[PDB]
């Protein structure tokens, strides 16, 4: 039922080539993802002797970069020195060129601790690493392992199955979002449902789509600014969003309930939205309805970006439309052919930023419906502002809503930064809003239609399920990763002791030029015997669990390999030479695409 299932460390020969195939099996690759990075370092620091130090080091070094203050980096990088160069130094012991040790001397002795310091040795612990040690890896049990999860990685569907869903957290345009929690884990996430029907019915399936694309495009690395995505999936007619969890409502609603904001108060609400904004324009995408009720808050209080709807990438097609809420878009956005960048975010931005401080959007001296007085505002005049303000904010805000491209902050030079240096953030560390170190202004108090849906519209949703490989790892390695392992580790053990005195099949697949063996499933009328194949370039034999393999079948009588579905799975169609037929199923995707490579390759080179 529930708890997460490794699958047997037999799986390595598919999973290896089929990795291989995709080249990820490079040094790379796999030192990225967070649980290629934490079995590496594993093996490294129990199995290999040279491995060791070059790890911890590296290990040491990401602590390093880490720290906050210049005083706790300044003891951090002598202890550093002493242990990992200099006492190396003495027996020799150092693998490092000289230009190398030379930059990291040439600052210890001047007390200067840049994070970046430690770089050009990073990079020649990953180059001694990349060769020799990396291979030693390859054949290692923790590269079997890295195989097992990555095979489950691959192999994640979702229903409801999957969610305990617990209260409902306000809704959307197209439907309601709601708080729960992932059983294969146990982290708490956020579900976004949106209703098929609903899209059908209100012509959003440009909408519902387009948020699918960019939410995609914004949560790869770490953000705590965006609501993000962890996973994406469908059931026939509802939508799925598993999102971050979200609690106490929208700044629009705290608007309403504290009243305008304090100087000091919009200051740490800025902040978070600005750095944000950031990382969105770092992958080109500009989010274009930057305002009140868009901004969201968890129980402690901090604050994340949300509705990407309406956003969009410029990567290489800049936009010319009109898409956001009347009171917040700057003039490029308005006009009907100008092309603009992240540009209309900053101008946003400003206007929401004022919002906060008096109760209205800029342009709108009440006008409720009437869009063209808040678009002739904008296009005109740049506000008058009053004297309760600091020249320190006046001139923050001036400089945000020009109704120019080129003369506005955020635009002609380093974009981002050019924001985070006006006059009104000199008392900000940077870095410190980026740990979420300050603290918040506002904690949150302790808290249809009968229309059919045709196949036409559902085609519309194949290319949308998603498992954005990273989110999921770390999801594991905050919680089961480490007993799931060592979980594993004992049934391994114990796999290996139930048959040594009884006498261990001698593993006849380790002694031939064979080519590959899993695990499937085949038929005679209906029953499935689940059996063990061995692939050699010329014919494909079974066993049962106790015998050596009594049966085959041959590559020259086979006439087409070809994939179908029984009952809604996938499955493998083996056509054969008396007019005959045979059928294989597989356990994981990958597997089934590994087969199906691996014979359509055989039979071609054996008939050759």
């Amino acid at each position: 039922s529930k708890k997460i299932l490794l699958p047997e460390p037999s799986i390595r020969s598919v999973m290896q080539k089929y990795l291989e195939d995709r080249g990820e099996v490079t040094f790379e690759k796999i030192f990225s993802q967070k649980l290629g990075y934490l079995l590496f370092r594993d093996f490294c620091l129990k199995h290999l002797e040279e491995a060791k130090p070059l790890v911890e080091f590296y290990e040491e070094i990401k602590k390093y970069e880490k720290l906050e203050t210049e005083e706790e980096r300044l003891v951090c990088s002598r202890e550093i020195f002493d242990t990992y160069i200099m006492k190396e130094l003495l027996a020799c012991s150092h693998p490092f060129s000289k230009s190398a040790i030379e930059h990291v001397q040439g600052h210890l002795v001047k007390k200067q601790v840049p994070p970046d310091l430690f770089q050009p040795y990073i990079e020649e612990i990953c180059q001694n690493l990349r060769g020799d040690v990396f291979q030693k890896f390859i054949e290692s049990d923790k590269f079997t392992r890295f195989c097992q999860w990555k095979n489950v990685e691959l192999n994640i569907h979702l229903t409801m199955n999957d969610f305990s869903v617990h209260r409902i957290i306000g809704r959307g345009g197209f439907g309601e979002v709601y708080g729960c929690r992932k059983a294969d884990t146990g982290k708490m996430y956020a579900m976004k449902c949106l209703d098929k029907k609903r899209i059908k019915m209100k012509q959003g399936e440009t909408l519902a789509l387009n948020e699918r694309i960019m939410l995609s495009l914004v949560s790869t690395g770490d953000c705590p600014f965006i609501v993000c995505m962890s996973y994406a999936f469908h059931t026939p007619d509802k939508l799925s969003f598993i999102l971050d969890l979200m609690n106490g409502g929208d700044l629009h609603y705290h608007l309403s309930q504290h009243g305008v904001f304090s100087e000091a108060d919009m200051r740490f609400y800025a902040a978070e939205i600005i750095l944000g904004l950031e990382h969105m324009h770092n992958r080109f995408v500009v989010y274009r309805d930057l305002k009140p009720a868009n901004i969201l808050l968890d129980e402690h209080g901090h604050v994340r970006i949300s509705d990407l709807g309406l956003a969009c990438d410029f990567s290489k097609k800049k936009p010319h439309a009109s898409v956001g809420t009347h009171g917040y878009m700057a003039p490029e956005v308005l006009q009907k052919g100008v092309a603009y960048d992240s540009s209309a975010d900053w101008f946003s931005l400003g206007c929401m930023l004022f919002k906060l401080l008096r109760g209205h959007s800029p342009f709108r001296q009440h006008k409720t419906k009437d869009k063209h007085e808040i678009d002739r505002m904008t296009l005109t005049m740049a506000v008058e502002l009053p004297d309760s303000f600091s020249p320190e904010l006046r001139s923050l805000l001036e400089g945000l809503l020009q109704r120019d491209v080129n003369r506005r902050l955020g635009c002609l030079g380093r974009g981002a930064q050019e924001v985070k240096e006006s006059p009104f953030f000199r008392s900000l560390d940077w870095q410190m809003v980026f740990l979420q170190k300050y603290p918040p202004p506002l904690i949150p108090p302790r808290g249809t239609k009968g229309i059919k849906l045709l196949d036409s519209d559902q085609e519309l949703y194949r290319n949308f399920p998603l498992t954005i490989s990273e989110r999921w790892q770390q999801e594991v390695a905050e919680t089961v990763f480490d007993t799931i392992n060592a979980e594993t580790d004992r049934l391994e053990a114990r796999k290996k002791t139930k048959n040594k005195q009884l006498g261990h099949e001698e593993d006849y697949a380790l002694g031939k030029d064979c080519i590959m063996h899993g695990y499937m499933s085949k038929m005679g009328n209906t029953q499935w015997q689940r059996r063990y194949f061995y692939l050699f370039p010329n014919r494909l034999e079974w066993r049962g669990e106790g015998e050596a393999p009594q049966s085959l079948l041959t590559m020259e009588e086979i006439q087409s390999v070809e994939e179908t579905q029984i009952k809604e799975r996938k499955c493998l169609l083996l056509k054969i030479r008396g007019g005959k037929q045979f059928v294989l199923q597989c356990d994981s995707d990958p597997e089934l695409v590994q087969w199906k490579k691996e014979l359509r390759d055989a039979y071609r080179e054996a008939q050759q």
